[PDB]
């Protein structure tokens, strides 16, 4: 396939499906940094690999939809567009923020603890986590969590400065923009 996307630009695609080997490793890799598999063990996987101008984007599908990628610190992480089709429940937690911290999220910044308006589920430093504007719910980024949700709680209250989680994958971003078309 070949696609024309914003941002990116042309792209050109190869796409497979995944061997039976591959869809359980997924399935391992996932099961330590998530509550639970947020797809059947029947949904159609399939990897796509697109080239454009600058290089290589590595993606899988669950059912057509662009949701998971591998990154560089080796742990696949899913994209916007996972969260809206699976939702956000799967996830360890989740941190929402306030209109301006989403405004930030949207144009590549990290989230600093002082935009955080509030937090939900269980996690510790390190896990994966998504921020959500707090008003209409929308994921804007998926990231790390810096700190642990417990310490969160707090600091988040005293609007302690600092970062609460770093940015992996956010609205907007060359990733978001190539998976939007993978979408279409």
């Amino acid at each position: 396939h070949m696609l024309w996307a914003r941002l990116v630009g042309l792209a050109r695609l190869e796409a497979r499906a995944l061997s039976k080997k591959e869809r359980r490793s997924l399935l391992e890799r996932l099961k330590p940094y998530y509550t639970r598999i947020p797809f059947s063990e029947k949904a159609d996987l399939r990897l796509v690999k697109a080239r454009t101008d600058s290089g290589e984007y590595e993606i899988i599908t669950v059912d057509g939809v662009p949701c998971l990628f591998e990154w560089s610190d080796g742990r696949i992480y899913p994209t916007l567009q996972c969260l809206k089709a699976f939702g956000v429940d799967w996830l360890k937690g989740v941190v929402l923020v306030d209109k301006g911290a989403a405004i930030a999220l949207a144009k590549g910044a990290h989230l600093m603890i002082p935009g955080v308006v509030g937090v939900e589920g269980s996690f510790t430093r390190g896990d994966v986590v998504a921020a959500l504007y707090h008003e209409t719910r929308t994921p804007v980024m998926v990231g790390v969590a810096e700190v642990d949700s417990s310490a969160l709680e707090k600091l988040y209250r005293e609007k302690a400065r600092g970062r609460a989680v770093r940015r992996v994958h956010r609205l907007g971003d060359a990733l978001w923009e190539l998976a939007q078309e993978v979408g279409k």
